[PDB]
């Protein structure tokens, strides 16, 4: 198992635009567009995105490009992110990839904000940090996600995903 299997497991893929948990314009392997409500705002984001006019539809090739630029955007966010990088440093392997998956999902600054949880992950009180990141918006909007991605730190298995 690696980042790129379990996003997909997390975020699945679709070739048409959609919306996503939180009411979002999105396409392929959770690649968000824009928030704005316009679904032409979303169709003119992903031309941009793409180089062509797709008309909101994209192939398989296309959408694992952007894919990806995701995975690799997320990546040198954290390890340009003061508060971030000193918490992946400290990590296992397969903590990383909890870590990855949590910023792909949220964003640099949000995960950024979870200070708390951050400090014990840092600390290696796997269970104390598991328990406090339960205690978030995130948890309750996407509960079983959340838990697979808990779990992950939890144990530093890939018990969850299998
Ligand atoms: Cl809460
Ligand atoms: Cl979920």
């Amino acid at each position: 198992m690696n980042i790129f299997e379990m996003l997909r497991i997390d975020e699945g893929l679709r070739l048409k635009i959609y919306k996503d948990t939180e009411g979002y314009y999105t396409i392929g392997i959770g690649h968000l567009l824009t928030k704005s409500p316009s679904l032409n705002a979303a169709k003119s984001e992903l031309d941009k995105a793409i180089g062509r006019n797709c008309n909101g539809v994209i192939t398989k090739d296309e959408a694992e490009k952007l894919f990806n630029q995701d995975v690799d955007a997320a990546v040198r966010g954290i390890l340009r992110n003061a508060k971030l990088k000193p918490v992946y440093d400290s990590l296992d392997a397969v903590r990383r990839c909890a870590l990855i998956n949590m910023v792909f999902q949220m964003g640099e600054t949000g995960v950024a904000g979870f200070t708390n949880s951050l400090r014990m992950l840092q600390q290696k009180r796997w269970d104390e940090a598991a328990g406090n990141l339960a205690k978030s918006r995130w948890y309750n909007q996407t509960p079983n996600r959340a838990k697979r991605v808990i779990t992950t730190f939890r144990t530093g298995t890939w018990d969850a995903y299998k």
